[PDB]
């Protein structure tokens, strides 16, 4: 089998991208924020506290005829952005662009802090990350990839991101025309239950590539792209005006100014972030100060590959016995 999604900006600065996902019998259609970073299915639905859904979709449960409790089982999460959501847990039919998984996962909302309620165009998560993360208890639950694995004709799923426009997740097969040249593999450690590999360097703009191993994880979950100090710093130095904010909560730079290109290294091969794809916008509606799409990792405790890096590549995340990711330019 395979099944083959379109993926669209949640907004004009691509700051997320919703997938449409058919949950339950019959189908009710959620657009969900697909997260390479995490492990957990949930949704907005019916038993979501009510003051805390404001536009969402919700998923109900008691209209579908497949949904059965999963007894007992609770779930909560919580995110880098302080963010999170917690609630109970149903088994249910989903299916992503035509791929169908009986018996998933889906983790219903109770509860969901205020960034979830305050943007009307996610309606819940699917994780894409291992399912070791996945925080159902009593009984960890696994994946949507996980559970289509053994049915998709080749155990991999691929992530094709527009800058400023939609793209696409297919699951179970390489689609050759989505990419130019060649797709560069490099090794994957699951060991913190990401797709966490290392990258062999960066260049800034039209200089020289510097020869250095930067490990981080492939997170379409994360907007940004967030490295070393060093490399964030040799980045914004090359941009006038550029500087860190602490009252911001980051990188600023004139919204005047034309941003230089950032290149990173996959194995011998190279990814070139286009300057336009840095730049996150005014600060505040009216600001000239505009906001970085590169910034520290200090303090994360890991470099993050987000969606400014991802979405310059055709992204596969090949789920064989020993996983590995490919990277190609498009
Ligand atoms: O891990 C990500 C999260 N990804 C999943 C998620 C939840 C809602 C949408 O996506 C979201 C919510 O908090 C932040 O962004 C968090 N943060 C991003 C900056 C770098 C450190 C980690
Ligand atoms: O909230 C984000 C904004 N998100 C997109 C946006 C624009 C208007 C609404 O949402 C953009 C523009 O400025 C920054 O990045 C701002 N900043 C991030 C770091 C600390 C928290 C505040």
């Amino acid at each position: 089998s395979t099944g083959s999604a379109t993926t669209t900006p949640i907004d004009s600065l691509d700051d997320a991208y919703i997938t449409p996902v058919q949950i339950g019998t019959p189908a009710q259609t959620l657009n969900l924020d697909f997260d390479t970073g995490s492990s957990d299915l949930w949704v907005f639905s019916s038993e979501t506290t009510a003051s805390e859904v404001d536009g969402q979709t919700i998923y109900t449960p008691s209209k579908s005829t497949t949904a059965k409790l999963l007894s007992g089982a609770t779930w909560s999460i919580s995110y880098g952005d302080g963010s999170s959501s917690s609630g109970d847990v149903y088994t249910d039919t989903v299916s992503v662009g035509g791929l169908t998984v009986t018996g998933q996962a889906v983790e219903s909302a109770k509860k969901v802090s205020s960034s979830f309620t305050e943007d009307s165009t996610i309606d819940g998560l699917l994780g894409l990350a291992f399912s070791t993360l996945n925080t159902v208890s009593p009984t960890q639950q696994k994946t949507f990839f996980d559970n289509a694995k053994a049915s998709l004709d080749s155990p991999v799923f691929t992530a094709d991101l527009g800058y400023h426009a939609p793209g696409t997740y297919n699951f179970g097969f390489i689609d050759t025309t989505a990419y130019t040249g060649s797709i560069t593999y490099t090794a994957v450690s699951t060991k913190q239950g990401f797709w966490e590999w290392t990258s062999t360097g960066y260049a800034v703009g039209s200089g020289t590539f510097k020869s250095t191993s930067i490990d981080g994880i492939a997170d379409t979950g994360t907007t940004l792209l967030y490295l070393p100090a060093t490399v964030v710093s040799a980045y914004w130095a090359q941009v006038s005006g550029a500087k860190s904010s602490s009252s911001v909560g980051g990188y600023v730079f004139p919204c005047s100014a034309t941003l230089p290109s950032f290149t990173f290294g996959v194995g011998s091969a190279r990814i070139v972030i286009p300057g336009d794809y840095i730049d996150f916008g005014p600060i505040s509606t009216g600001s000239s100060s505009c906001f970085g799409g590169i910034q520290s990792s200090a303090g994360i405790g890991i470099n993050i590959f987000g969606d400014v890096a991802l979405k310059a590549a055709f992204v596969v995340f090949n789920g064989a016995t020993t996983p590995t990711l490919g990277f190609a330019s498009k």
